[PDB]
């Protein structure tokens, strides 16, 4: 659909980094995500995951971070 759970990323296709929860939270949900949080093991290691975040803003892909 036009929303998905996933590292939301930038232009660069790289993760965000985080140091606190509500870093991600904020982040997420300025982009349009319902929630989000920090992510500090998982599919890409440390890095801001969100929630419902929508499909015109990047999420991390299979790639490097260029």
């Amino acid at each position: 659909n036009s929303v998905r759970d996933a590292y939301i990323a930038d232009s660069h296709n790289c993760v965000y980094e985080c140091a606190r929860n509500e870093y991600c939270n904020d982040l997420c949900t300025k982009n349009g995500a319902k929630s989000g949080y920090c992510q500090w093991v998982g599919k890409y290691g440390n890095g801001c995951w969100c929630i419902e975040l929508p499909d015109n803003v990047p999420i991390k892909v299979p790639g490097k971070c260029h």
